[PDB]
């Protein structure tokens, strides 16, 4: 792991030939109907997780994660939820990786439980890191400069993300602090927050403005901005936008204006935005710059293998039709 | 059980004080604790152990429990875990006494992983002990279904009163945080308005609608998403962080919101001034403008005086004011 994010995406991209970003968002009720289906078949996805090499270099609690499962319910009832949430997170990365540019994991989905899902987060991304596979960790950070150089090291220390988002509305020289380690001299990619998919989200991006331009687009422009000042293309790492799957001028405005950013596009499936619409407005010929990021409607599905390729095959043919 | 505004007030009525204490330990405080107590036989820590409320915490409890010499000979994995939870208790039993409520910003807690955590959860364990107001600072923002996990985290989980919220994405998050209609719950939370950070004119300044600069589209949003919410009837409310560094911006907000709650960062170690913020932030129900102040008692190394100077000289501004 030893290229800049830019770099890793770039490769992984003419490997696998995809913009596909698996989210992997699990809920109480995701790892309730886990232990459930698991408990009912004999635990089979779990005895194929265990089969892994990689399992074997995670750094949490590798004594409980790798015990037999009957004898997790047994003996260590204590561990139970640990265990189950762990394999859960490793079971869809097994069966959805070979489709995915890139797994983005919203820490959100991670806290609620205490410190149990920051040990199953942070085994997450020591087994992403073990097979090569970029990651984002989607956590909306801001604060001040001494405040988020905590989340620096949380995020591309602790957990060695390749990325993460920021919301720059407290102002861009958080970025600083965020996409830049001044003491090892390292740097760092993320995407700050342009264009989001909850349905009141024009309030303030798009209300808001400075002359004749809209709060998105000034704020895009000083992430940019920002990016220069820190060299971060030269250092092969880069600031791009989240601009939602719905929000399809704005992706046009975005692609057009800013013709070779990186984008993160959350919304479609469970938020119904429109794949055809979205893909077409944030074309860039190097689709890496175009991440579709699917979540929900591929870890609640049965199958999120078939899931998974369902929407690969589906940006594939879309991304053949912009050629 | 009674609300986040009552508990407020109450407090407000038995400490006289707007004095809000942040605690925002870093790996050089949680160093240097461990290093001074070596060196002073454990004198802090003996104390704390002392204390009533130790005997009440949810995790790891046996270990907090033990004397010093025998987690670094037997618990040697546990050590880090037990300074940096007996460097937060040594404040808390140090300051509360002057303290109208504590705020914890959650990036202290997360950078070692999970260990953090669950010393986040015995500090607001210990503190709802000990009846203090909390407050989490976090900052949060997300679309509504994963911000629920955040309102679980937060007011379930570490049953903190309120939390900090940034709501650039959109007001409608709050929905999903400041209230739970499955267990008709209400909670409180402040929003950020104006920041202290050197370039935060950047957006909350330089953008507008209207004839109105975007803090005020911002905090006047909040405030019509908490009576949709209907948070005050429930005794609970959406309230503004306003920098202690911002005097124009707290003199406009405290003057066209007049009955608004504030939370006030930046005295200290980001320089703000003490008298100015609480001048033209003042308002008689003083727990409307809560004083944050982390790193000048934190990083002092006498806290306890710290605080006590922080406590009186409010209290003497508070006076001027009448
Ligand atoms: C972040 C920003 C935004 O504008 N929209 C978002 O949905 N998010 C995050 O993206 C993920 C969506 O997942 P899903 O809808 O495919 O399940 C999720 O992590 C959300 O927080
Ligand atoms: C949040 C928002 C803001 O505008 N300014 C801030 O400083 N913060 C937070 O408040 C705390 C300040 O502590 P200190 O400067 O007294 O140490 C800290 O948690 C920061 O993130």
């Amino acid at each position: 792991g030893s290229m800049g994010f830019k770099v890793k995406l770039e490769k992984r991209r003419n490997a696998i030939n995809t913009c596909l970003c698996i989210g992997l968002d699990p809920d109480e009720k995701d790892i309730e109907n886990f232990m459930k289906n698991e408990k009912e078949n004999n635990y089979n996805n779990i005895k194929k997780n265990l089969k892994e090499k990689y399992i074997n270099n995670v750094s949490i609690k590798k004594d409980i994660l790798l015990k037999a499962p009957d004898n997790i319910i047994r003996e260590e009832k204590s561990e139970e939820f640990f265990y189950f949430f762990n394999h859960f997170c490793f079971y869809i990365i097994n069966e959805t990786n070979k489709y995915a540019l890139t797994f983005k994991m919203n820490f959100a989905f991670y806290i609620p439980y205490g410190s149990v899902g920051i040990d199953v987060l942070k085994n997450v991304f020591d087994y992403l890191y073990e097979l090569n596979i970029p990651t984002i960790l989607d956590m909306k950070i801001n604060d001040i400069g001494n405040t988020v150089k905590n989340y620096r090291k949380f995020i591309f220390e602790y957990l060695k993300s390749d990325s993460c988002t920021v919301n720059i509305y407290m102002g861009t020289n958080m970025l600083k602090d965020i996409c830049y380690d001044e003491e090892k001299n390292k740097y760092y990619s993320a995407f700050v927050l342009v264009k989001t998919t909850n349905p009141d989200s024009a309030i303030f991006q798009k209300n808001l403005s400075l002359d004749n331009k809209q709060a998105y687009v000034i704020m895009a422009q000083e992430a940019l901005n920002m990016s220069s000042y820190l060299n971060l293309e030269q250092n092969n790492e880069f600031i791009g936008f989240v601009v939602g799957a719905n929000s399809y001028d704005e992706m046009n405005y975005i692609r057009t204006y800013f013709p070779n950013c990186y984008i993160l596009s959350p919304g479609i499936g469970a938020q119904n935005g429109d794949l055809h619409k979205t893909l077409t407005n944030g074309y860039h010929k190097s689709y890496e710059k175009i991440l579709i990021n699917i979540g929900r409607a591929i870890t609640k599905n049965p199958y999120p293998q078939k899931a998974a390729q369902m929407y690969y095959d589906q940006i594939n043919a879309i991304l053949k039709q912009n050629m």
